[PDB]
């Protein structure tokens, strides 16, 4: 669980996730993943290869600058850095189609000059302190697993660029039995922080796909939304308190009572604020006694429409499982070419379900929810269905590799959007991409798939995954990048968000304003300027 | 349920509620409400003045110029064009000078306020707001919004050197319901709406928010919004920032509003949240989209008693970590279990004053949803509380505790009648520290009490209101015979003081939700630290730069 320094090591330069882990052909002829991590490592999967195939019509570096009195006072402090191109440049991107693109053929325009790895708050306040006398930028580094563009340094940033990374600053602090919160630093990983509670008989639930690698720090950040939100909350709702080390100084409440009115929440404040302001060091973080029993689930419907109006009903009787996930046909059977060894099957929508709580509960909670199923045209579909449509959340960022290194280039985009909007969205914006492709010369019909993936009281949160060959198309990348582009005008023109929980960075930048209005952006600007008033925290997220 | 402009008509002109809603010794002479809005109204209550008797120490026989309007008159012309409904009346700003606070209602008793309004307005819609913040732009003045006028935190009281004019802009007017949405279940509204009002407009189509904050009668969404209220029911329904999906607002830089109605977003730091709490420092909240629901099947009261107040509140605990918290669950401390005692019709003899019964406590409980639902999860609770010590103590006296949270604010103007000044006040607190807090400041306040020369103990009571993952909501009542002090609004005013340092060095919060308005400034940085202070100043800085809205809530 915890990040070494030198991370290259373990993780791919170029790639998602552990060198020891990506898709290759076993002995049979058959796609399977490498390594000894997973589940579905060292699982082969007969059917992937005819459905990649069948799908897409296939076969099968800058100088560190640096002052060096600075330098000379950050050896005193006796923090850990490095000026070394592997770390500076693995430290320059996240995890865009865009930035990976690069990486694999190409160089970053602008990467950080120095890497530094505070192991404590302390060590942040010194860091921050000396950016201040010396003129530095600061963009702070977690997982790395920014999908935004925010962890991109601007081209034109003259100064030097720190990367300030947190993965050495990653323990449990104190673990509070009577108030179940666990106080924790901020570069602790999602894994990590679940192997140490769960020794202890606790839990966080919190659990977006990026969760090994992701980082505390990092989901208050971006506002980071878990695969289990229904059960544990969404970042929002599981922090209770956090410190935070501006160029001002450190922000913290005094007291951690639940839920307080003394003004506006300056929690809300640093949520979301993507790098922008400071470095949150530490957080305290509601915690749970580790669930009894899991069981999935899944449910076949005759369409999407009727699936849809399926988790409304459920979420309008607030009966909704730990996690229930609505796959349309595309995806479904993507999902179902991911297995080892009537309706019209166009249309054919299948929902996947993930009950935890006690046996018994579960158990009856089940039963409720094919009943409501049953209204809607919805027949149990099974476990394994269950089972094997949630790895694909999973995994996915292994195989968007895996398709490059055979001329297909893909990436997920997500929104919300309120529940009466849900249907013609994710109809108008999949025929949208198919559209833009044709138009721009893309010879297969690229893959056009949703699921939801989360309710609300007041709507969904809509998953998108957009692939194609790029099979004599001249411009693979700014291709992809329109179509995209287009892809979000045809979501805020159905009334979805401009993000639900991937957030803004530099990728997103050009809605903002319109999306959280003109006096909106300018009170986040005012609020930036009071803290940050020489933009130390200059990766330019946002605003 | 909509306010009339002249609210004196049918309300308290000096203190809370309606006119024709408060105590008095019937021919019997026992203590009964005039009236007949509540359930307790024109009821008798034979042993109530026994218990004001024995508790407060008084037989119960003793009871006990307006600034000009200064206003531009080229403002007032082009004010005229408009055709927005001014006053410049006395009393219509009088009764827009104060919130609830004991200390105001004091003084309307027995002097006159510094400071009250030079003009009232009545905005019918969101244009009209618009038009009256860029009236104030142009002529130098200065904003005070009101909805239902029930701050209990100086929230509303203007400021004494505030040379500008001053303009109380009442939302009263601005109430209706602009549509209800069902696929999406949510109602949006004008910040003016009552929540007795709302609840009861959409009742009519099946449907209610279930915000019900002690003061619905009259307190607004644009006023919850503001301070960010909790209701009741917060366990089902959610507080303030769960209910709201959208708000529209208006502020001397211009108009504050998302664009798309998404359940959840992730698009930077969530600006509802820098106006929610903001006091009406920052501009007006015209409108908002809430959260509805199905109007539940079915309710159902409970309560139990437990052994003392300790094991009451690790039940509590116990609850909250199971988490299947009622809808509502009230654990009342012994002095308020006595209390709700003394409110029963049978009349007692006149030599007349297995659990110990000075030290037991009740929690009482609504249960509300699906009568399926509804049966089992009020069986799943009381299996909890009795590995506690709980014994149901039966619904008759659940639904008495839920009936009488909107009769108490009444009392107060009768205790006031009779030389007894009363307050309550509340905080959050981390489960681990609930029990230590409620005794200490409980101690703190009779300490206090009795350092300053009261004679008679004063009533010091809790319960706790809420409860939450990380702790609970605690809610305290403080009161005493003020005869024979010098001084009582100052030795009020200084226990309420030392109880809220009391309750800060236990772990407490500075509010649960009443806010801080003018109260409880003092203690704001080192609440929120100096950058949280610097972080909001620099909100209002720019939202409001020559600082109209003028209340000087918070900072
Ligand atoms: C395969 C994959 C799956 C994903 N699944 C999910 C998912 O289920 N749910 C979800 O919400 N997101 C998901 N994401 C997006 C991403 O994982 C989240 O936004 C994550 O929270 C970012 O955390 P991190 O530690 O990697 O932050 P980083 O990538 O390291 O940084 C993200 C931003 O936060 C800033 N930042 C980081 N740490 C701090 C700090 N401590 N103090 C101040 N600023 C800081 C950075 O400067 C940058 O702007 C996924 C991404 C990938 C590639
Ligand atoms: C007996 C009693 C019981 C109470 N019970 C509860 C309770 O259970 N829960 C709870 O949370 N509170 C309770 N309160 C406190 C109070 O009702 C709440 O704080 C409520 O939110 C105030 O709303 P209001 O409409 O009366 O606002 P007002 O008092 O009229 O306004 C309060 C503040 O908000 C501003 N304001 C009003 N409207 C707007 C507008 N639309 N835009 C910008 N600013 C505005 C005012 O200028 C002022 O600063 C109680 C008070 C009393 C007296
Ligand atoms: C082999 C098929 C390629 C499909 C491309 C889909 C890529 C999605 C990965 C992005 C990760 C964000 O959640």
């Amino acid at each position: 669980g915890i990040i070494p320094k030198k991370r290259q090591e373990l993780m791919k330069w170029n790639g998602w996730g552990y060198n020891d882990s990506k898709f290759f052909l076993n002995k049979k002829g058959q796609l399977e993943l490498t390594g000894k991590r997973y589940p579905l490592s060292g699982v082969a999967l007969p059917t992937f290869k005819d459905w990649i195939q069948n799908t897409f019509g296939i076969n099968l570096t800058p100088p560190s600058i640096v002052n060096e009195d600075f330098l000379h006072e950050l050896k005193k402090t006796n923090i850990s850095y490095s000026q070394e191109a592997d770390d500076r440049v693995f430290r320059a991107h996240g995890h865009c189609l865009h930035e990976i693109f690069l990486l694999r053929e190409g160089m970053f325009e602008r990467i950080p000059d120095i890497v530094l790895w505070p192991t404590c708050h302390d060590d942040v306040v010194k860091i921050v302190n000396l950016a201040c006398k010396y003129n530095l930028c600061i963009i702070p580094i977690g997982g790395g697993t920014s999908v935004s563009y925010g962890l991109m340094c601007p081209a034109d940033e003259t100064r030097t660029i720190i990367s300030l990374d947190t993965s050495q600053m990653n323990r449990i602090l104190w673990v509070d039995e009577n108030n179940l919160t666990a106080h924790v630093e901020a570069g602790i990983t999602g894994q990590e922080l679940e192997r140490q509670l769960k020794e202890s008989g606790y839990c966080t639930g919190h659990e977006p796909d990026s969760l090994e690698f992701s980082t505390v720090g990092g989901w208050i950040s971006t506002r980071a939304s878990g695969m289990k939100k229904n059960i544990y909350g969404n970042i929002e709702d599981l922090v209770v308190h956090m410190k935070v080390v501006t160029p001002r100084g450190v922000i913290e409440k005094s007291c951690q009572g639940p839920r307080m009115s003394t003004g506006p929440d300056i929690h809300h404040f640093i949520m979301g604020s993507e790098g922008t302001l400071g470095v949150i060091t530490e957080a305290t973080i509601k915690i749970r006694p580790t669930p009894e029993y899991q069981k999935y689930g899944s449910v076949a419907f005759p369409n999407f429409e009727q699936g849809v109006a399926c988790l409304r009903e459920i979420a309008k009787q607030r009966c909704a499982p730990a996690s229930i996930h609505l796959m349309d046909n595309q995806q479904f059977q993507f999902g179902h070419a991911l297995k080892p060894q009537g309706f019209d099957p166009n249309q054919l929508s299948v929902a996947t379900l993930l009950f935890e709580g006690d046996r018994e509960k579960v158990l009856q909670h089940e039963k409720q929810v094919y009943d409501i199923a049953a209204k809607f045209g919805g027949l149990a579909a099974g476990e394994d269905n269950g089972q094997r449509g949630y790895l694909l959340t999973y995994v996915i960022a292994y195989m968007r590799d895996l398709g490059l290194e055979y001329y297909i280039i893909g990436e997920s985009f997500e929104t919300s959007a309120p529940w009466d909007r849900v249907v013609d969205l994710c109809r108008n914006v999949k025929e949208r991409i198919r559209r833009e492709c044709k138009e721009k010369g893309v010879q297969f019909p690229p893959l056009s798939t949703c699921r939801v993936t989360q309710t609300y009281d007041a709507g969904a949160c809509i998953y998108f995954y957009f692939a194609f060959n790029y099979r004599g198309i001249s411009d693979p990348l700014a291709v992809f990048e329109q179509t995209e582009a287009a892809a979000r005008e045809e979501i805020l023109a159905n009334g979805g968000s401009l993000s639900h929980h991937h957030g803004v960075g530099k990728l997103r930048k050009q809605w903002l304003k319109e999306s959280i209005s003109d006096v909106g952006f300018g009170m986040l600007k005012s609020v930036k300027d009071y803290v940050d008033p020489t933009n130390i925290f200059g990766n330019r997220n946002l605003l």
